[PDB]
């Protein structure tokens, strides 16, 4: 939640998300050999269910920066900026996202908030979505 938004502090979340991957290693490896309806199961489900809610925000982060290659690659999105570089303004994001509907306001005004903009409002498309979708997909297919 925080690191994301912030800009100096990118490194601190790659470590962070690393650590996140080895816990779930660990986790998977606990579940190695586990029959179905196991004691090492049913300790994994209560341990989720007891921190539901820090699950489902990690869920929604994963989801939230998961979308973005799908709302990037769209032509929708080509439109705003034809160019190599695709220097696009903030509102002019926030039009792509309000067309592609695939967000929602809160999760557009995060989105926002995270993607660190120019003079000109124009933040580097493929700088944001390399930075923002690659740790991601990586720490989430252990989740998944």
């Amino acid at each position: 939640m925080k690191l994301s938004q912030d800009s100096s502090q990118i490194e601190l979340l790659k470590e962070l998300m690393d650590l996140q991957k080895d816990m779930v290693v660990m986790l998977l490896s606990m579940l190695e050999g586990n029959v179905v309806n196991g004691t090492i199961g049913k300790q994994m489900v209560d341990m989720l269910v007891e921190s539901s809610n820090n699950v489902e925000m990690i869920l929604k982060f994963f989801d939230m920066f998961l979308k973005l290659k799908d709302l990037t690659s769209s032509d929708t999105f080509k439109e705003y900026d034809p160019d190599g570089k695709g220097v696009i303004s903030k509102r002019d994001f926030h039009k792509a996202m309000e067309s592609h509907k695939h967000y929602t306001q809160s999760e557009t005004e995060f989105l926002l908030s995270c993607a660190e903009t120019d003079e000109n409002e124009t933040l580097d498309y493929e700088e944001f979505v390399k930075r923002f979708h690659e740790p991601a997909k990586d720490i989430g297919f252990n989740v998944a």
